[PDB]
C-alpha cells in the first residue's frame, strides 16, 4: 500500500498524521503493507521551494498508489501573485493525475442527530456518496462569452465524459447498497437526454447494481425530504456542485466530511475542511474527516471495503464516546484519535 | 378590480370560488369596484370548446387587470394529441400576456411548524419571495443539440432580460421587507458576471432597498441552514426553478403555496398544486392557496399591499383555528374559508 503523503498548511500536519495513526494500526493488525512517505505542498511549499506543487511532489504523487492529502492555504500568499498561491497546486495535482469524478460522502451519525437542521426522522440512516463529473460542462465548455448586449456559457458533454464518470458511479456503487440515481434536466434539456441515454447503456455492463434517473429540481427536494433514499448519486459539474453543498448542510456539526478526487492517475483522497490556521498548534482539530479521508482511501484505492467501514465504525463510535470540542465536548486530536483506535483493536 | 376569472379543472372551481368569497368580503368592506367574470378554460374548454384557451377567453384575459387561475389537467385529455391538453394553454396564456417573472413566496405559518423537515428554529420566521426568470436562459438559449457524439445547451442572457426580472424584484421588494438577494455563479461562470452587474446598475435607481449577491451553491445551503434571512430572492430560469423547488419543502405540510406570473400584460395568479381530480366535488379541497393567490393579486396587480397582509394574516389565523382534513384537521374547503373571513370581519 504506497501512499505520497502531503499533510499542507494549518492544520493539515495535526490532522493527516491521527489519520496516518489509525492507518499504522490496521496496518500493524493485518499486515497491509502500508510504505508512505511526506512530501511538500501548499503554502509550506511557497516557502519552502518557490512554488506549491514542486516536482519533488509532483513524481511522488504521479508513483504513489494513492494520495493522503491535508489542507493548504493560508492569508500569507493571497497577496502574491496567482500561480504561487496555495490552491493553484490544487489544480495542478488535478491536471496531472487525470482526476475526473469527485466523490462526497454524506452520513449522519446517529449521536449527532440533533445537530443537523432536520428533524431526526429525515436524517435516520442518511448514508449516500454523490460522484460528481469534474471537469467537464458549463465551467469549462465552450462557446462563452461576455459583450455590452450579452453573455453566454454551453454546457456540453460528449459520451466519453458521461461514461467515465458512470463507471466510478457504478463501481462506487459495488461496494457498498448496489443502487446508482444519475440526476439530470432530461426533460428540458438536450445534453441531459444524452446524459441519460449513455448512463443507461453504461449501466447495462454492471448488472448486480440497480439504476434510476431523477430530475435535478426533484433530486434537491429529496435530499431534505427524504436523503435515506439514496445510495450513489451520479451527476455533472454544476449540479453535483450544487447537489453536494446542499447535502453538506443534513449532518449539521460541520467539518466532518471526506472528499476522494478518482481518475486515470493516482485516486487523490482529503478532508472538506481548509487549513484552519487560527487553530494549528493547539491540539483540538477535529480529525474526524481526515481519518475518514483515509478510510475512503482504503476502500477505494486498495479496495479494502470491509476495513474502510470498520474505521467507519471506530469514527462513529468515537463520536458518540468522545465529542470533540467542536461538537460540544472536549476530546482533542489526540484523545479522538485515541478512543477510534481502541475501537478497532 | 377588473379579474378575468379560470377556474380550470377538478378542484379549480371550489377553491377558486373561495378565494372569490374572500374577495367580495373584502370588496363589500372597502369598496374595491371587484368586477370579476368566468371564463372557460383548460380540460373543460377542450370539451366545451375543443381547445385548452378559446378565444373569448383570449380576449378576456388580455382585457382583465388580473387573472385568477385555477388548475387544469386531467388523465382524460393527455391520450389526445399535444395541442389539445390542458397544459398546452399554460403555455399560450403566459405568451400572449407576456409574462417573464414567476414569484414563489414561502411562509411557514408557526402554527404548522412541526410539519416541516427542518427543525423548529430553522423555519421560525421564513417569509422570503424568490423570482425566477421565466422566459430565458439554457432551457430556451441556443445553440443546443445533440449528436451520437456530443451534446450541448447554451445559458443566455441579454441585458434588457436580466433588467426585466430585476425591477420586478425591488418593486416587489419595496411592498415587503426592502432586501433582494441577487443569485448567480459570477464566480466561474460568465453569464453569471454579467447578471450580476446588470443587476447592480438597475438597484442604483432603488436606493430605499438593500442589494446584496450570492452564489447558487451558497444560497441552496442557506435555504436549509438560514432561510429566515432573505426578503426577495432574484435568479435565473434553471437555479430559480431548482431553487424554489428546494424552498417548497420548508412548509412542510404541503399544498399551501401561491405563485404569480408578471410581464407586460396581464398578471396570472394561481395556487401552486394541480387539479386534484381525485377530490373535486367533496368539499374537502384545501383554499389555502387559492386564497393566498388572491391575496397575491391584490398586492401585485392592484398595489394593495396592506390588505394582502390582512388576508395571510386571517388565512395564518384559520389555520392555526381549524387545520384542514389534509393538516390534521377536519374543516373542509367551507368551514375554512369561513373563519377566514370571521378573521377580516
Amino acid at each position: 500500500m504506497k501512499v505520497a503523503v502531503l499533510p499542507g498548511d494549518g492544520i493539515g500536519p495535526e490532522v493527516t498524521e491521527a489519520a496516518l495513526k489509525v492507518l499504522r494500526a490496521l496496518d500493524e493488525a493485518e499486515g497491509l503493507g502500508l510504505a508512505y512517505e511526506v512530501f511538500p505542498f501548499g503554502g509550506a511549499a511557497i516557502d519552502a521551494f518557490g512554488e506549491p506543487f514542486p516536482e519533488p511532489t509532483r513524481k511522488g504523487v504521479e508513483e504513489a498508489e494513492a494520495v493522503l492529502l491535508g489542507s493548504v492555504g493560508g492569508p500569507k500568499w493571497d497577496q502574491n501573485p496567482r500561480e504561487l498561491r496555495p490552491e493553484k497546486g490544487l489544480l495542478s495535482i488535478r491536471k496531472q493525475l487525470d482526476l475526473f469524478a469527485n466523490l462526497r460522502p454524506v452520513k449522519v451519525f446517529e449521536s449527532l442527530s440533533d445537530a443537523s437542521p432536520l428533524k431526526k426522522e429525515y436524517i435516520d440512516n442518511v448514508d449516500f456518496v454523490i460522484v460528481r463529473e469534474l471537469t467537464g460542462g458549463i465551467y469549462f465548455g465552450e462557446p462563452r462569452g461576455m459583450s455590452e448586449a450579452e453573455a453566454w456559457n454551453t454546457e456540453r458533454y460528449s459520451k466519453p465524459e458521461v461514461e467515465r464518470v458512470a463507471r466510478v458511479a457504478f463501481e462506487a456503487a459495488r461496494k457498498r447498497r448496489k443502487h446508482v440515481v444519475s440526476v439530470d434536466k432530461a426533460n428540458v434539456l438536450e445534453v441531459g437526454e444524452f446524459w441519460r441515454k449513455t448512463v443507461e447503456e453504461v449501466g447495462r455492463g454492471y448488472p448486480d447494481v440497480a439504476l434510476e434517473h431523477q430530475y435535478v429540481d426533484a433530486m434537491a427536494m429529496h435530499l431534505v425530504r427524504s436523503p435515506a433514499r439514496f445510495d450513489v448519486v451520479v451527476t455533472g459539474n454544476i449540479f453535483g456542485d450544487i447537489l453536494s453543498d446542499l447535502a453538506s448542510v443534513l449532518p449539521g456539526s460541520l467539518g466532518l466530511l471526506p472528499s476522494a478526487s478518482l481518475g486515470r492517475g493516482t485516486p487523490v483522497f482529503e478532508p472538506v475542511h481548509g487549513s484552519a490556521p487560527d487553530i494549528a498548534g493547539k491540539g483540538i482539530a477535529n480529525p474526524t474527516a481526515a481519518i475518514l479521508s483515509a478510510a475512503m482511501m482504503l476502500e477505494h484505492a486498495f479496495g479494502l471495503v470491509e476495513l474502510a467501514r470498520k474505521v467507519e465504525d471506530a469514527v462513529a463510535k468515537a463520536l458518540l464516546e468522545t465529542p470533540p470540542p467542536d461538537l460540544g465536548g472536549s476530546a482533542g486530536t489526540e484523545a479522538f484519535t485515541a478512543t477510534v483506535l481502541r475501537h478497532l483493536a
